[PDB]
């Protein structure tokens, strides 16, 4: 019985008209006295409905280029479709009937079926651009992941970027490519049967490009902030239907598999119906399998339970991992000891804090809640994502940091993938690539000459970032530092690095008892140094030993509550025998 709020025909923006009529241009403001359309150059004086919302109809197409002019002044489309010569110009009408896909016979992909690979389009390829990363998707689907998660693409300000700085949320970023070139992409990704999400960033707009307190203050409001900008005002239904429509058009119009929703903690909302559950029956409205994602720090199961999320990128585990193989204490990674032991109560639980004291200085608070009701899916794992490594001062990643061996970051990449909790990889990983991942963006003026200090300022409890060899983000080398290097996977250590991958990604997509997506059938444990992770279903059992000393472990030794599988499936370094190097792993059954 739920009812979509959206209708085409009162749709916002500029949408084409049926019968080559034209487009229909539609605002809603609440303290304009003169309201026109200016489009090609030229101005129209739109009509009045009450409520504050205007329209015209005029015999224009797609290509068209417009701006809406209230009182007297020249302010772009918030709900603008494209933006080609950036997010302070006009706004191109687009047609989105006119693209020829060839998915129609694609349905999607369910969360226990995805390995997530974090692309960042910009950083991706040379090119930087969706076309070129296109042609990378052969590469991925040998590789054997199953659904690419991509970075924001609402267009932001300057040349480069990561994305969080996304102002108007339904204009693909211009230097990407243009809409049609996003669209072959995913249907690119579709014939190859591969899924595709987007990051979508509905707790903030960015701080250049956003004009909608110029049409109404009131899709804001004072009442909360986050750190990144002035609060959303879900408690105003335009702004609900802002984020809404915009969910609706990436998942429809795009053909997006599901969307991974950032910083859903700061999506502050008191009204009955909060708007994360608005958000799941607004793309279930769209009769498919559409998947919603939420990057969620709370440890609330809630969400899924609740508001009816399918998942939820918990970090936890990663931070659990990466003090294990490094000691670090700074921050955040001060909430957790690391470990074999801290690993597999980690595990264990999904995460750590379901309630208990988080006892890091200046943020001492009970955080979390019990895990009980999510199931292993719920909770999307992994070692490497784009805050993890862009948000260390130097941009580095995992097996760059010091004191982490290629053995170890090899073993870490065994957990990953054999564990039933749903992983994702960030671009290159698998390689493990030489370059960093660095912060870098592209503002103008005083805006540009403060990121730098806001870095330093939102990540101070991190020394380094007082340090004198931080990256300028502004400056191009660190977005070109940033680009991968393909050449290099195909020598080396790396290619060592991605044979492993291919290997493990080929167990967890054939082997019938890695299979187990319950939480039920997963235990873990530790003897010293050494984590344990067994999978026991009808088809057999598994036992992943990780060995996190710097010593050598022989597999007979290892103290464990059952008796362990005999045959060796995989070891992380190809030896023969069921023995662990420093920081090795093997998986047995
Ligand atoms: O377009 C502004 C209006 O959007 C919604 O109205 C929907 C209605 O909920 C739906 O059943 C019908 O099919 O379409 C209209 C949109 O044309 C809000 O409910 C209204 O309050 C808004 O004014
Ligand atoms: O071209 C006009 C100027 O508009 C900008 O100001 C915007 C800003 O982009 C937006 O995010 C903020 O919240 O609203 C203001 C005013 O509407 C800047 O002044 C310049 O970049 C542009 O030249
Ligand atoms: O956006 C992803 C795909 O959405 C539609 O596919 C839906 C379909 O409409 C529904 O009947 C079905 O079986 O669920 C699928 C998957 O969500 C489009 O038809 C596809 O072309 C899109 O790729
Ligand atoms: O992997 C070696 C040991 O690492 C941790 O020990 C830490 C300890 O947690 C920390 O408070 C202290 O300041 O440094 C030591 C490392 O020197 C694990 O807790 C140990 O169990 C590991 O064996
Ligand atoms: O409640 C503990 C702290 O949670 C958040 O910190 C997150 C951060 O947002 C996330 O990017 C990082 O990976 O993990 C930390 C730790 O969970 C809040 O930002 C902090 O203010 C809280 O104290
Ligand atoms: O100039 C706008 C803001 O840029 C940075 O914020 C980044 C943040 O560092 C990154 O982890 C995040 O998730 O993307 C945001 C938004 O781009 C600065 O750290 C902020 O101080 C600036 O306001
Ligand atoms: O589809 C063949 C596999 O079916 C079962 O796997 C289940 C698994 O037990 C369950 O936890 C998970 O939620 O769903 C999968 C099926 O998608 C058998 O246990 C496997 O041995 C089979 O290979
Ligand atoms: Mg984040
Ligand atoms: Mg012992």
């Amino acid at each position: 019985s739920f009812q979509t709020q959206h209708d085409p025909r009162t749709r916002l923006g500029a949408t084409p008209l049926p019968g080559g009529a034209g487009t229909r241009f539609r605002l809603w403001t609440s303290t304009a006295r003169t309201v026109a359309v200016r489009v090609n150059g030229t101005e129209h004086v739109m009509t009045s409905l009450g409520g504050g919302i205007y329209e015209l109809e005029l015999p224009v197409g797609p290509g068209a280029r417009y701006l809406f002019v209230l009182d007297g002044v020249p302010t772009p489309d918030p709900y603008a479709r494209f933006l080609p010569d950036g997010v302070h110009g006009e706004a191109e009408v687009v047609d989105f009937g006119t693209f020829d896909w060839t998915d129609a016979d694609w349905h999607g992909i369910k969360l226990a079926d995805c390995v997530f690979y974090e692309v960042h389009v910009g950083t991706f390829t040379p090119e930087g651009t969706y076309r070129a990363a296109a042609e990378k998707l052969p590469y991925l689907k040998e590789l054997g992941v199953t659904a690419i998660q991509v970075m924001p693409l609402a267009a932001f300000d300057g040349q480069r970027g990561w994305g969080y700085d996304g102002a108007a949320f339904y204009a693909p970023y211009a230097p990407y490519g243009r809409p049609e070139d996003l669209m072959a992409l995913v249907d690119a990704a579709h014939r190859l049967g591969l899924g595709v999400f987007l990051d979508v960033v509905y707790n903030h707009f960015g701080p250049s490009g956003n004009y909608l307190s110029s049409y109404a203050p009131s899709y804001f409001t004072d009442r909360f902030s986050s750190a990144w900008g002035m609060g959303l005002d879900y408690a105003e239904p335009h702004m609900r239907r802002y984020v809404t429509g915009n969910a609706r058009m990436w998942l429809r119009d795009y053909h997006f598999d599901g969307l991974r929703l950032d910083a859903t903690p700061y999506m502050t909302d008191d009204s009955e119906t909060h708007i994360l559950t608005e958000l799941a029956q607004e793309i279930h409205e769209l009769g498919g399998t559409h998947l919603l994602l939420a990057e969620d720090h709370r440890n609330l199961p809630d969400l899924v339970t609740v508001n009816h999320l399918d998942g939820i990128w918990t970090d936890d585990f990663h931070h659990e991992t990466r003090v294990t193989l490094t000691g670090e204490q700074e921050g955040y990674y001060a909430g957790y000891r690391g470990g074999a032991e801290a690993l597999a109560y980690t595990i264990r639980r999904g995460w750590r804090y379901e309630g208990q004291f988080w006892a890091v200085k200046g943020e001492e608070h009970e955080r979390g809640h019990p895990s009980d009701a999510l199931e292993a899916p719920n909770f999307v794992y992994c070692i490497q994502n784009h805050d993890q490594i862009g948000n260390r001062p130097l941009g580095e990643r995992l097996h760059q940091s010091d004191g982490v061996t290629l053995h170890e970051y090899r073993g870490a990449a065994a957990l990953l993938l054999t564990l039933p909790m749903t992983p994702l990889l960030f671009q290159g990983q698998e390689w493990a690539a030489s370059t960093p991942f660095q912060f870098f963006s592209d503002h103008a003026g005083e805006l540009g000459q403060a990121v730098s200090e806001g870095r330093k300022k939102e990540f101070g409890g991190f020394s380094g970032f007082s340090g004198e060899d931080v990256p300028d983000p502004q400056a191009e080398q660190t977005f070109l530092n940033s680009k991968l290097n393909w050449a290099e996977r195909e020598g080396g250590e790396h290619a060592r690095t991605l044979r492993l991958y291919r290997d493990l990604l080929r167990l967890r997509r054939e082997d019938p008892v890695l299979h187990n997506r319950q939480r039920e059938n997963l235990t873990t444990g530790h003897d010293g140094d050494v984590l344990w992770v067994r999978t026991v279903t009808g088809a057999g059992e598994r036992v992943l030993l990780w060995n996190l000393g710097q010593d050598t472990r022989a597999v007979a030794e290892v103290k464990l509550p059952f008796t362990v599988p005999r045959r060796l499936l995989l070891h992380t370094e190809g030896r023969e025998d069921l023995t662990l190097g420093a920081g090795e792993a093997v998986l047995v059954g």
